[PDB]
């Protein structure tokens, strides 16, 4: 590390990485909306929210818990256009309101850090 | 983990651990006001800051860097009753200036999250 990366650490503040807690509240948050694959739940996060990532690493943590739970289910689909195919995620019908709950958390959550 | 503990991180926001960047900066302001030593860094962040926190990973991160750039000098320093000496640091003296202005980094980073 050089003494100039700790000024542009202040002055470009780099973007923050979701711990598991609240990846699995944004992860249920876009699953109630629909189904996503592990790619897409990462992209449409740094997408929509430039100043926010979620690593590979935290985003299986959070998959495996949520399956460990039975709160979601996978299947593998063949997307168009594409060859190879992604595992979607669906939230299952006995944890639909509590991932309702959840999914609140994530919403409050960046609501209130970017407003 | 549990889903108890998905709401508590909400509920009970959990301390902010430094990063190396910031940790390198509130070690030099820690030793501008004298010499100082790894165990109470650590310590004396939690007490002044109690929404914070320094690992010994980020802690000894940022005295390597501080010490491969020369800007704080380290010796061991011998207790009164204690059988085990103490390793102590102190900032360089010609770092002086440059240790204050990172210093100030640090007042300013705490003091927007904390007031």
């Amino acid at each position: 590390m050089k003494i100039e990366d700790i000024y542009q650490f202040f002055e470009n503040p780099p973007p923050t990485y979701l711990c598991q807690e609240v990846a699995i509240c944004y992860i249920l948050y876009v699953l109630l909306q629909g189904e996503s694959y592990g790619t897409e739940l990462i992209q449409q996060l740094e997408t929509e929210h430039p100043t926010y990532r979620l690593s590979d690493t935290v985003l299986y943590s959070a998959i495996k818990f949520l399956e460990d739970n039975r709160a979601i289910t996978g299947y593998w689909k063949k997307l168009e256009g594409r060859g190879r195919p992604r595992r979607m995620y669906q939230v299952s019908p006995e944890w639909q309101h509590q991932a309702e709950d959840l999914a609140r958390l994530w919403q409050n959550y960046i609501y209130v850090r970017t407003n």
